[PDB]
């Protein structure tokens, strides 16, 4: 019966698409497998494939969010609850849907790399030991602040600058919305609260998030760009502006490791540690 089979959705990350048989298609079937009768939504943002890949790199996310909740509304079969499942920057996508319409309700959300707290460097640039590195991410600030580019670029949306972090506050209209990084919305709170389970993936040898903590809502402390502390420590949780503190307490929030760079698992832990959370 329905209940047995929560219905699961999925928002491929960037570059990727909804339905390709090597990347979110292998997910669906590796679903399909282990658990009989799911019924699986994989995410499409546009009419066609050409405008999915695209829009991963070219759409207003906050107009992206808003178009799923319309796709999730619309869905009969997820009226009942919901499982989500975000890849990369799919995972802060759809920890967004979760934030902005508790209906349909999502129950557990699933982040596999996603990037919770932003990034401030670029894929295979470390900072500590290469000038050259660190003097673009520093310098892009003005550029990716730009109110223009803010609204074209899906990867801007979610730049967090740590040393001019102001400058990020006042003008993110996307990862320092959900974040509350401008006096707490209180919806926001209650809804993600709302969830059953939350569970966040890092990836302990990642080279393309920067920093890899962001995987586990972690950063670069405040004021520099080279040592970083855990959400635990940081101000969100410790002010519990989005309610992850009364989350942990309750057990809500699981947080789980594996050896390997962005998005790369075997079949074995797939099957050994997500399955669980979908069944
Ligand atoms: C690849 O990178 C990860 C993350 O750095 C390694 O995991 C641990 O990383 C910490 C931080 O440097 C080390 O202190 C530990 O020694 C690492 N774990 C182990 C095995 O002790 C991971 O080990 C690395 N895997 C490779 C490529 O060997
Ligand atoms: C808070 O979020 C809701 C949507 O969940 C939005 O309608 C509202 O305008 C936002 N601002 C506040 C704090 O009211
Ligand atoms: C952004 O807005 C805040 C609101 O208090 C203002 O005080 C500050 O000067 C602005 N910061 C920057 C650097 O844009």
């Amino acid at each position: 019966d329905p209940p047995a089979p929560l219905p699961l959705v999925i928002w491929h990350g960037m570059g990727d698409s909804c339905c390709n048989p090597l990347s979110m298609g292998a997910i669906k079937k590796m679903v399909e497998k282990k658990i009989p009768g799911i019924h699986v939504l994989s995410l499409e943002i546009g009419k066609t494939l050409r405008e999915d890949v695209e829009n991963s790199f070219f759409l207003n996310v906050n107009s992206q969010v808003t178009t799923v909740c319309q796709i999730l509304a619309k869905d009969p079969k997820l009226q009942q609850g919901y499982n989500a499942m975000g890849f990369s920057q799919g995972g802060q996508f759809l920890r967004a849907v979760a934030q902005r319409c508790p209906s349909p309700p999502m129950v557990n959300l699933i982040s596999v790399g996603g990037q919770h707290q932003g990034v401030f460097g670029l894929p295979r640039c470390p900072g500590e030991s290469s000038h050259i590195c660190d003097f673009i991410r520093k310098t892009l600030n003005a550029g990716a602040y730009n109110k223009a580019i803010q609204e074209r670029l899906v990867q801007a949306e979610y730049w967090h600058d740590p040393i001019r972090e102001d400058i990020y506050r006042n003008h993110s209209i996307f990862l320092a919305d959900i974040n509350q990084e401008r006096g707490v919305n209180e919806s926001y709170k209650k809804n993600l609260m709302a969830l059953k389970k939350f569970v966040m993936v890092k990836f302990l040898n990642d080279t393309i998030v920067d920093p890899v903590d962001s995987e586990w809502f972690g950063f670069y402390r405040s004021g520099q760009a080279k040592e970083t502390i855990p959400l635990q420590e940081s101000t969100l949780y410790t002010q519990d502006r989005l309610g992850l503190k009364a989350m942990d307490k309750a057990g809500q929030l699981v947080f789980l490791a594996l050896e390997g760079d962005h998005l790369q698992l075997s079949e074995e832990w797939f099957y050994a540690h997500i399955i669980p959370f979908l069944e």
